[PDB]
């Protein structure tokens, strides 16, 4: 029901620190679960974004002097326009004249 997602990690001293992330996020906010991916510098977190999410991990990781990066990719758009237009231009008219009279007689 809450989302699960994984970050890049700038250190975490293994046995002594994977825990100081996980069981310190347990004291934080909006999150409910987390779990490390050791030997490759990665961490899972499982959170609800309806209050606080990224900051929860940033609180803990910055308050140890280490780095984090979540690959959030969160693009959305659907901002379509559709084709359209109009006109009208049917101009016209006509004209003509001539009255060639002549007389004199004598």
């Amino acid at each position: 029901p809450l989302k699960t997602q994984q970050m890049q990690v700038g250190g975490m001293d293994c046995t002594s620190c994977k825990l100081k992330i996980e069981g310190s996020l347990e004291r934080l906010k909006g999150v409910a679960e987390a779990s490390v991916t050791v030997a490759t510098g990665r961490l899972t977190v499982t959170y609800d974004p309806k209050q606080v999410s990224e900051i929860t991990i940033q609180e803990r990781i910055a308050a140890l002097g280490y780095t984090l990066a979540e690959p959030k990719s969160s693009v959305t758009l659907n901002g379509h326009k559709h084709p359209h237009s109009h006109r009208e231009e049917g101009h016209s008219h006509s004209h003509g004249a001539g009255e060639f009279n002549l007389k004199q007689e004598l």
